[PDB]
């Protein structure tokens, strides 16, 4: 079975680094409240399967990361 | 700038879907603008030392990851 497209040890690099980038512009003044709004209509979208811990870790402003 | 000792198989999964999140609210009306200023605003700030590649593939609208 070959070996992963998509999650890899780059692209999971690649990931991390572009996460940090938005984080601090999530941040932004105007910018934090419409992410938050987001986040409140987002949780009740059902397209999301197996997301549960993140979404909840993002509405309370828990860290990112642990650790 | 970091030592990675954090950098574990469970919190790189966990920034995976973190990520995918905010990719889609990046595209919401008004946002997606809003955040080409910011990285323009960015570019030249000695805060995103290391962060080059990363930063103009973003920029550029490259691809988040590499399929191949
Ligand atoms: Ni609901
Ligand atoms: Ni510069």
């Amino acid at each position: 079975m070959t070996n992963n497209k998509y999650y890899t040890e780059e692209n999971k690099k690649k990931v991390w680094k572009k996460h940090m980038i938005v984080l601090k512009f999530l941040e932004q003044p105007g910018i934090s409240e419409a992410y938050l709004n987001y986040l409140q209509e987002e949780i009740h979208n059902d397209e999301w399967i197996g997301f549960e811990n993140e979404f909840f870790e993002e509405l309370t402003g828990k860290p990112v990361i642990n650790v």
